[PDB]
């Protein structure tokens, strides 16, 4: 069977009886992630290794383990101990996070800040954040959250909206100690509530709604075979499941003709990272790597029909990792459906008489997660025409503050007393592309204006200009909106009927990249956020931009280190790394629950066909 | 009733009873523009005049007339005689592209360059252009098509695969004379077929689409009354249509409680250019503003239910005059209806246990207008949560030329000898904006980094910056995708519940504006594509960005010197001008019938609320 398969609850205890058997999981052993390794290049003699990488956490203090296991010969191939002093700590555990309220409801100095503001301990939620890195010498080499408190009113109440300012605690979770309380003085905690299902707050709900009603009476158009291979309008591709990234697109080719036609092998959100704005001592540490510190794929919602998903869905309910080996299936965790997306191709011609009109869709295929007070959906959408467009949708509660009384440059007011400070939602696209195959190129293609003169005497003339990337020392690319600028992948020894090189456009959105000073912490921990455009040469063992191990890690992993080897990508098995983010100032309209806003790209294909590619599509019925 | 209802028949009919008995409309005359004028500011004193504005042709060569006639009164109100070789001359009217084949069809020149292709003239059709303001100062003050030849080799064959470059005459429509021919030399004619409806080009049709079935089975939830006012999810809105502009958005207001708020008053596409980037003498004029020059409204394509708009379909059919003042209905020319959108809001809160979702919903506005080889669709979109959105939908079929055996640098090769060459498509948005009344400003909203250093030692502050447009000499603006640059248009005298300005948030994709040489001709006639914003303070004769009668004008008019009266825009009654468009290099999928591609710009709340306007919205049935 297919060797891109989804991992089954029985691979997942396999290699819980593997390791057990190994003596690497005994009762002081956490797996803190497990994970399929994809097929190595043609390497894998077919046949069929399924192989997964885990990453063991030790509760009493002795060395985490990287260890790789063959499920089809029940054998570990190798574990390594991991010195996190000086590669990074582990993902943090689910069990972690409930541990920081826990210890900081019994400490004097956090009991002593409650008092001051004559708050009850039993009401005092605390949020726990990744630790980062900064000036704390006693960090390194440990195991930090760090707490941030809401109140909560009552057992249904929105802590969000009252935020406890003022107060920070750092606690090392391993050996269950609070090292810091940090008291910088009293405010006001904002007293007006956030309940967003409270009729007080609501009002009387519309009647007005009527429903939409969106059916297939014929079933869908796409076909699943071997679990989670996909065959939609003449697109072929796996849907993998990761703990870390989340849904992975394998295999991503399209029918044309006879032929099968490689477009993208790999397809991942492989990092992302929400760096906040504010310089209070409180909040300016807060940053996370959802994906490589708390694995999003972890927190993935259950979603509901007719909810989350509307019309007729297809699921997908991966099996994970808990943190002592046992499978645990995230029921309906991917929802695949197609959707009607308006008109493809119109034309009414006056000298033939002919008039013709085709309609567009798309395949869909989706999960969202929920970490903290955010929500966040990834959107992977399938056209007839050969586009590949990503979007991620970004809802939840904001984060909240107070709001200072004199206003604040940083932070924006919600509600009277109520600040949400301003912050980035920013990710990296990781696209191993393989155009017909797995020798290309990337060229950056400018507009190019022209000068009123010989040859151009009308002055309306204007061109492009496209710049080969060969070498990765060249390949870390900024957007220009201005100039139009865009990335074509192309293939220099596959070509179209008109012999020219086949090829896909990358359009990005041009949003701002990453606001921090270069020089700060997170600009060095998050680099690939800094710039639009990274190249690299493929390699097995480059699967994340900022490096495997992103908790408490001091920077520089990842992609600027990947790129000093300088490999060549002039025609070679090349993976392009795009940064994307949304600047969240919040408004007021974000409050008490947040509107979607969305980003993204997308792929269009340039020359990739001999014409258009959706010529044999039928009228509407 | 209400004063912004579309025309009917019986005042189109009534309009040309009153020109006819006032002596201006006899059998030389001809009604190249008519359309009611909107209510006045105020000065309208409720009540109700119906005034409508022609501008009437004379074919006889006499000087043509704009017209204002109230028709409740039945009088003419003002009769002007126009001067075109200083003002402009009126739209292209229908009945002048069929004269340009007929004329060239018997003229010497033609067929010696015909012969000299071995081409049958009876097979070649002449595409009719609008002709610009160039060299030849014989054209000044007369009206003036240029022609481009195509091969149709049977009835029905798609003339657009077979271009006659080296080859272009000049028209006078008028007086039905050849001006110019023009033969530069011969290129062979592409004889490859684009017949997208030709099983040898098409292959047997896909079998694998399954139906989609969008229904409403209580029907829509928005209610039409009085012809064209829309009440849907709190929105209040009229619809008009005008044969210049087409559709045309009216008092959108939004339902806030009890108090109905205006946010625009009227928003329209004001005009549109597609200038060509191809230098050769054959194509180095083409430029068309189709909204200003052709009137886009007339070419309104009938919508076909399931084909052009699928789902519960509410339709408008607008009223236009034809040339002789004869109403004309446009059938199914405006489509109307609800979409869902995916989630609006969605939150999974591990503290209280709620688990939260809502879904969007958006309704569609949308028409299609089809001007010779391109077909042109215009959506505009509300949504639950406040946002306004338009977007352009650009297909048909790719102007096409020769390509060159050496290559080109401004063409794009689609098939064997066959060309595309370079172009935009830019549009022109007018927002006369009354964001909760008419005391309005815009600001101008950057990003800003902040420097590692006191009060920011780690170095992750960012912030932002509003400037406030005063005057109309400032208020002409770039876009800085970089800096994530929006503008803000807001009522410095209308105050959310946190005691700041209501307002709107304008977010533009970004895309290159005008690439032409700003000395060329068309940087002067369509001023307004060089630049992302204008604001200007409202006034009844200001509606157009290139003036009133665009056709053969050399420019300067319209944007440019509006803004030069350099008037108060602080706090007043303004109007938003947003360029934005699509820079097309065509590529071989867009032959032979192109797929659609898409622009356009958003306005979002910002702080216009007191809350989220969607927390009554229900969960979904
Ligand atoms: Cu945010
Ligand atoms: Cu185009
Ligand atoms: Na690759
Ligand atoms: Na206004």
């Amino acid at each position: 069977a297919s060797p891109f398969r989804l991992a089954s609850a029985g691979e997942i205890s396999e290699v819980q009886g593997i390791l057990r058997t190994a003596g690497l999981l005994g009762p002081e052993k956490r797996i803190a992630y497990l994970g399929v390794l994809d097929p190595a290049r043609g390497a894998g003699s077919e046949a069929e290794d399924r192989r997964f990488r885990v990453f063991i956490h030790d509760v009493s203090g002795a060395r985490p383990q990287e260890v790789t296991v063959s499920v089809t010969n029940g054998t570990v191939i190798s574990a390594v101990e991991l010195d996190t002093a000086a590669t990074g700590e582990l993902p943090v555990l689910e069990e972690e996070f409930e541990v920081v309220e826990q210890l900081l409801a019994t400490d004097e100095r956090w009991l002593k800040a409650l008092a001051a503001r004559n708050l009850d301990v039993s009401k005092v939620r605390v949020a726990p954040l990744s630790a980062g890195v900064f000036e704390y010498a006693e960090e390194r080499g440990r195991r930090i959250l760090r707490g941030l408190a809401f109140v909560q009113d009552f057992p249904e109440d929105s802590a969000w909206a009252h935020p406890v300012d003022g107060l920070v605690a750092y606690v090392d979770v391993v050996s269950k100690e609070v090292t810091r309380v940090i008291d910088t003085g009293v405010f006001p905690v904002p007293a007006e509530h956030g309940n967003y299902t409270d009729p007080e707050l609501t009002g009387p709900l519309r009647t007005t709604q009527k429903p939409i009603s969106i059916t297939q009476p014929e079933g869908p158009s796409f076909t699943v075979t071997g679990g989670n291979h996909i065959e939609w309008e003449k697109w072929s591709l796996d849907v993998g499941f990761d703990v870390r990234e989340g849904v992975v697109l394998h295999n991503i080719a399209f029918r044309d003709g006879d032929r099968l036609r490689p477009i993208i092998n790999r397809a991942s959100i492989a990092e992302m990272v929400v760096p906040y704005g504010d310089p209070s001592p409180i909040r300016s540490w807060q940053n996370y790597f959802d994906t490589g510190e708390y694995l999003v794929g972890q927190y993935a919602n259950s979603l509901e029909l007719g909810c989350d998903c509307l019309g007729d869905i297809t699921y997908l309910s991966p099996v994970i990792s808990d943190a002592f080996g046992n499978p645990r299936e995230i029921r309906n965790g991917i929802c695949m459906h197609e959707e009607d997306w308006g008109i493809l191709a119109k034309h009414s011609d006056l000298w033939s008489g002919i008039n013709y009109t085709r309609r567009n869709r798309r395949m869909v295929i989706s999960f969202f997660t929920t970490i903290g007070n955010y929500d966040y959906g990834f959107y992977w959408y399938l056209y007839l025409d050969g586009t590949i467009e990503f979007e991620a949708k970004a809802t939840g509660v904001v984060f909240t503050s107070a709001f200072p009384e004199g206003g604040s440059d940083n932070i924006s007011q919600l509600a009277p007393g109520l600040g949400a400070p301003f912050h980035q939602h920013i990710f990296s696209a990781r696209l191993d592309m393989a155009i017909d195959g797995f020798t290309n190129r990337v060229e950056e293609e400018d507009v190019v204006r022209q000068t009123m003169g010989p040859g151009n005497e009308r002055g309306n003339a204007f061109s492009r200009k496209r710049t080969v990337l060969t070498r990765e020392s060249e390949a870390v690319r900024e957007a220009d909106a201005r100039t139009g600028r865009t990335w074509i992948i192309s293939n220099p020894e596959s070509k179209n009927r008109l012999n020219e090189p086949v090829g896909y456009k990358l359009h990005a959105h041009n949003q701002p990249t990453l606001l921090a000073d270069p020089g700060s912490s997170i600009a060095r921990r998050a680099a690939f956020a800094t710039k639009d455009l990274w190249v690299t040469r493929y390699a097995d063992d480059e699967r994340y931009p900022t490096g495997d191990f992103v908790n408490q890690h001091s920077g520089g992993a990842g992609l600027p280190s990947y790129i000093a080897q300088d490999r060549d990508i002039d025609g070679q098995d090349i993976v392009v790394w795009h940064t994307f983010g949304l600047t969240h100032f919040p408004r007021v309209e974000d409050w008490p629950i947040m509107p979607v806003d969305t980003v993204g790209f997308k792929l269009r294909p340039e020359g990739f066909f001999d014409r258009s590619p959706v010529l044999d599509v039928p009228a509407n019925p």
